[PDB]
């Protein structure tokens, strides 16, 4: 969830805007360790409940989220419902688990390509026109992450946009990202400088991938 | 229908056969003026009727069909109904009135192409990969007539196979078409050679249109 003011700029200047509950469990392994774990549902229960509670009036959000990178569990479903069950005016999404669970109302994949499948184990990123068809599946396609834009890049992205207008159920996407999360630091004579991951003498760190 | 030995020969060779009925009305203005005429409807019903009660007992024949190019008329949706109830073995299918008609189990468009859109009014032909998930369809997608092969061509049939394998719902088709329509002639000499539309003084005519 955001700082308070940015939701009352995206209702006057009008955006559309997903509201993400503050859960991402990436580093564990598996990566639903603590989300398939009722022992953690209190606490990822009062990240979605005081979400909902706080932004729930503002026109400019049209879509809940889950959180981010932190598997599918069980925990994921009861919260999933609970949204469902206190606002039925808004979806519901979540990308964990393979972008298509049983805890999301749109298929949210982050990053998969526009004609090429990635046929992962467990969690493959199918091309998105080929999402869309599977057997069985009837909902929309929304990337919740595409068009990685890291340092020289979008390439193709005239190729998702090109589908995105082709395809009724291709209904976009959110670019990966706004803004570099560069860092000022200083030389000896003041001159400020960019920094990036290990700058800062941390370590271990993932370098330029914060940009 | 065909000759009765085809589908023994089919049973027992091992080849899917769509046994289609003796109904194609191409010419009229509409294409269903005859088909959606309830006056044409017994004349309909019984190459519909009479085809079943001859061939239901050949494993070969996998599908029926309601006829060909007769645009989409009540007089499908009657017969379409008809096989339904006498023969719940075998998926109904027909190409008429856009070939995602009520009348039909399968899309089962005729050279609609990989990747292009073709949008007629009334009647398109979506790219195929782009049909299967059109808001709220469901079908599995078997061309009835693809990769035209008149004279020099089958440019572009790899482009069908890639596709038909990615695509679970995409399950294939039927070229069209296996052998050509020529004639034998014989010149002053007596030496035989190949004869198409009009070299038998028949006018109007299609010329190689049949090949
Ligand atoms: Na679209
Ligand atoms: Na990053
Ligand atoms: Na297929
Ligand atoms: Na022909």
């Amino acid at each position: 969830p955001n700082h308070p003011l940015w939701y009352t700029l995206c209702d006057r200047y009008g955006l559309y805007v997903v509201d993400e509950a503050n859960i991402e469990t990436h580093g564990m392994v598996p990566m639903n360790r603590l989300t398939d774990d009722p022992r953690w549902l209190p606490a990822m229960s009062e990240r979605v409940t005081r979400m909902v509670q706080r932004d729930r009036n503002h026109p400019s959000v049209i879509i809940w989220s889950l959180g981010n990178e932190s598997g599918h569990g069980a925990n994921h479903d009861a919260l999933y419902r609970w949204i469902k069950s206190v606002d039925p005016s808004r979806p519901v999404q979540y990308e964990g688990g393979g972008a298509d669970t049983t805890a999301t109302d749109i298929i949210c994949p982050m990053y998969a390509r526009v004609d090429e499948d990635q046929p992962f184990p467990a969690v493959p990123k199918w091309s998105i026109k080929k999402w869309l068809s599977l057997p069985g599946e009837t909902r929309p396609l929304i990337l919740c992450e595409y068009a990685h834009a890291m340092g020289n890049s979008l390439g193709g992205f005239a190729k998702y946009w090109q589908a995105f207008r082709q395809y009724p159920r291709l209904q976009g996407g959110f670019v990966w990202d706004w803004v570099d999360q560069s860092l000022i630091k200083y030389d000896e004579n003041g001159n400020p400088w960019s920094a990036y991951g290990g700058d800062f003498g941390d370590t271990p760190n993932d370098r330029q991938f914060c940009m």
